[PDB]
């Protein structure tokens, strides 16, 4: 019911779990890989091994989450050869897909260099919306620097390529953005990332309850669910049909899902809840949307996926 | 216990009503007046009257509302009429406020004269953040064209001014717009107007809730509160202490409130939790905040205004 292509490939369902979340080690990955998640992605990574930002930096909330992780990794060459290795294996419906964040253009395109010239044969996801870095400013909210930035990238890289993208609240920074995406091969993109830069407060406490920025992280879950979907929607009516759109923002229910599917995502990505419930989330969300769609009389995704009504 | 002053007026309590909910007509304005609001500010006006987008463009929703009005209002004269009557009669502790929300510069500047040139001795709001009005942007995402608006309202514009503001997202955001808005004599900011273009989705209908705009409407409720606390506090460290600041966003409860007092607000509005419940809403928050004092031994806001404690 749920087979999906993408990026041409194929894959048996439309679900992953969001970058960050659930696949920081090899052994996470492979409870990804164990999973009935339909692909997967590596934590996006930097040239260099990662410490993060001190603890604490995450914490569960009613609505969702917040954290400022401060890019926790074990560096670009440790998921390289992992990915490598997976490849070759031939042991999974579907390529992996590679995140990255660089800490700076010059760091991106070093490590864009390398999976290009590497034998890499499955997907790239440029992060360029990471919001929990102290003294790099949201990269997709800087349309000259996007557009300077992509315009080198795609002199070189011919590999299939995505940019995870912020959320955006505007429907003129929508047709900004759209102009700039449009004129590159890219194969996708992922809205959204965090909202960024929101405030949890213990009010017993009195206190914040995350230790870095002061208290301020990226907010994710049921909070930011209606921002996703938004920038989804957006993105589907404004891209051209070359780039196809992940979902990624407050999927919980195959309810949630099946929204984002409606707006026009493709691949559907799950943060929060995935970290809230492991990876047997994707079984249980699975087998909800598929509910929905035999209420409905649905057989594939086809079927509704874009097909949300205005009034 | 909730004895505030602000704008060098005292009030009785920091509660008011946020532009845009029960403040349309004389009769909502009275019954305003009415409640235990410490104050009340009228519906965002233009210079003509407005019937607004049509409907349906406001709905409720659990995790609070999604709305695109359209700036409906009986016009910039109604209002202006009605306050200068009202404040002859002396009949209530602090002024009124009155937004404006002109649908370009040339009609705010108007506006802003005709309030200069009146005898009005109450404070004013400048709305820069409408994000319900087609093809029409979030003005105070445009930062050259915020700072030259507000060069030239400082020009003549004597008598005490506020802005309201829509949530950033990004710190350099923050401090972009505190050295625009340091270099005037503000009275105050007001963060946050609504979460700008989110969507939500019925999937039964498989079809968005409101009609215009395809069904993108500001965020309200419990969703944007992570966001307008930010907002509240991440002002509140960059502000010159002559700008106060108004919390707009997610309060229904004393706790809620208790929080953007804790991040530097001064006087608090109060949106969607307004529009369900109706004005009785300020006894009870009024009531919540007062039990919440007692518990911690409180007898004044200023025992924890802007006390939010950082790890
Ligand atoms: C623990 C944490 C770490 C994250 N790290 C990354 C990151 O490495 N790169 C990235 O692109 N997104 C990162 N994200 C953002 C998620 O990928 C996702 O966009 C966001 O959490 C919203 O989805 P959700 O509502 O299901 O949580 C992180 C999120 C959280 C919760
Ligand atoms: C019905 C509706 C109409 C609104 N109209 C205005 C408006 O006229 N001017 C304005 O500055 N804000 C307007 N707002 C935004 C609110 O003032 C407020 O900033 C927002 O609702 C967030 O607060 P809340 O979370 O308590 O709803 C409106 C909000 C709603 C719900
Ligand atoms: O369309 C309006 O009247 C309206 C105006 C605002 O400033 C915010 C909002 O959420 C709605
Ligand atoms: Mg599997
Ligand atoms: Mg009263």
């Amino acid at each position: 019911m749920l087979n999906t292509t993408f990026a041409n490939a194929k894959f048996a369902n439309p679900f992953m779990n969001a970058s960050g979340v659930h696949c920081m080690t090899i052994e996470d990955l492979e409870e990804l890989k164990a999973s009935q998640a339909g692909a997967y992605i590596t934590k996006s990574s930097t040239l260099e091994k990662r410490e993060g930002n001190p603890l604490p930096r995450y914490v569960d909330l009613e609505l969702g989450s917040i954290n400022s992780m401060g890019l926790p990794n074990l560096g670009f060459d440790y998921y390289l050869d992992y990915v490598l290795k997976n490849q070759k294996e031939n042991a999974q419906e579907g390529p992996i897909f590679f995140s990255i964040a660089g800490m700076s253009a010059a760091e991106n395109i070093a490590m864009l260099k390398k999976i290009q010239e590497s034998d890499f044969s499955g997907i790239t996801e440029l992060n360029l919306s990471c919001p929990n870095v102290p003294g790099k400013p949201q990269l997709a909210y800087d349309f000259e620097a996007t557009e300077k930035l992509l315009k080198e990238v795609f002199t070189f890289f011919t590999k299939p390529l995505g940019v995870k993208l912020p959320p955006y609240f505007d429907l003129v920074h929508f047709d900004i953005m759209a102009e700039i995406l449009n004129q590159f091969p890219l194969t996708y993109v992922n809205s959204v990332n965090s909202i960024g830069n929101g405030l949890f407060i213990d009010p017993e406490a009195e206190s914040v309850v995350i230790k870095p920025k002061d208290g301020f992280g990226g907010i994710g879950g049921a909070y930011i669910k209606p921002t996703a979907l938004a920038n989804v929607r957006a993105f589907y009516t404004r891209l051209k049909p070359e780039i196809q759109i992940i979902g990624t923002g407050g999927i919980e229910t195959g309810q949630d899902a099946f929204e984002h599917l409606l707006c026009g995502a493709t691949m559907l990505q799950i943060g929060t809840a995935l970290h809230k419930e492991g990876p047997a989330i994707f079984d249980r969300i699975i087998k909800e949307l598929e509910e929905i769609m035999n209420q409905k009389g649905y057989q594939s995704i086809a079927d509704f996926h874009g097909k949300l009504k205005s009034l």
